[PDB]
């Protein structure tokens, strides 16, 4: 059961002024996709507050990885579902090298054990299974999972506005790329193929979420999929975003998220299109780290 909002006053929306007339704020199977602008936080905070949502981030930082937690965890703790309750998920395979990092009220940390892959790429695979079946407090614990990569940075906002049963996040290099130029599998050989004459959005490895029960059932499909390719002696070519990619082509996520929401400012710089940069990468070196 879900109760009345209170009164609140705020600017009227306008039907005949929109809010963004340079960007595409709605899916054609109608879904948003949350750029600034396009919201109201206040009236989104006391929707999701007064169901008393928990939001669950889950994050690997596995070997070197480590080294991203701290800074990962800082600006989340400034930056992320600000006011809401979070439950954050460290897996990693070095337990006591988390951080201390001090925690708001109503917000708490677990540090899940998990063995670390000798391949960068299992690493990163292999959160699917992992989330998917591994773990099973989540819908005990959580009423959304968000999962994201470690060597990142929150810089402003990223807040209910994403929650939804389930999203994904247009990666940055390829928002205004045509389908063609998009990097899915493309091989047919693949569970992850996708051909040229398909495709929506190409989606982030990096940032993408929904309910429990939606991350759990993309999680498990995912992993499955790739078992399927490990035994036809196949790795798709970006690994879980390649299957994420495909996953996602053939279960329409109910939001997505537009670049503010995974941005690399050293790589890309500040294009007019993005208000604000609000979950960022962090400079690293491929070949040392891994
Ligand atoms: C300089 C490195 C070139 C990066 C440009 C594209 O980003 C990569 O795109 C791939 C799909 O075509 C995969 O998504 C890779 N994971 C992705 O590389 C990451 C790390 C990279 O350092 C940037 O942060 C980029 C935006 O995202
Ligand atoms: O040695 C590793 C390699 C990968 N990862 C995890 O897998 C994610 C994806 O890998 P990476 O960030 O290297 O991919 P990239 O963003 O460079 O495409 C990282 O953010 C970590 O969460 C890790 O913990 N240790
Ligand atoms: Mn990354």
């Amino acid at each position: 059961f879900m109760v009345s909002l209170p009164r609140m006053v705020y600017p009227q929306p306008k039907v005949l002024t929109p809010c963004r007339k340079d960007v595409l704020v709605v899916t054609p199977w109608l879904a948003p996709i949350v750029w600034e602008g396009t919201f109201n936080i206040d009236i989104l905070n006391e929707q999701f507050r007064l169901q008393n949502t928990t939001i669950g981030l889950t994050v690997f930082a596995i070997k070197k990885y480590v080294a991203f937690l701290k800074l990962f965890l800082e600006t989340a703790e400034k930056h992320f579902m600000v006011g809401h309750r979070v439950h954050y998920y460290v897996f990693t395979d070095q337990p006591a090298a988390v951080p201390r990092v001090t925690l708001g009220t109503g917000r708490q940390l677990s540090v899940l054990e998990v063995r670390a892959y000798k391949r960068w790429q299992d690493v990163s695979m292999r959160r699917m299974e992992m989330i998917s079946f591994c773990e099973r407090r989540f819908l005990s614990e959580v009423d959304y999972l968000v999962c994201v990569d470690v060597d990142m940075e929150f810089r402003d906002h990223v807040g209910v506005e994403i929650l939804t049963p389930l999203f994904g996040t247009l990666h940055p290099s390829f928002y205004g790329s045509s389908r063609e130029a998009f990097t899915y599998e493309r091989r047919p050989q693949s569970q992850a193929y996708i051909p040229k004459d398909e495709g929506d959005f190409y989606y982030m490895g990096a940032f993408f979420g929904g309910s429990v029960q939606e991350v759990q059932r993309l999680t498990r499909a995912c992993h499955q999929a790739m078992m399927v390719d490990q035994a036809n002696g196949i790795e798709a070519v970006w690994h879980d975003e390649s299957h994420l990619n495909k996953y996602l082509l053939r279960h329409k996520p109910t939001k997505v998220l537009s670049p503010e929401y995974l941005w690399d400012q050293q790589l890309l710089g500040w294009p007019a299109v993005l208000r604000k940069l609000r979950f960022t990468a962090v400079p690293k070196n491929h070949q040392a780290v891994r």
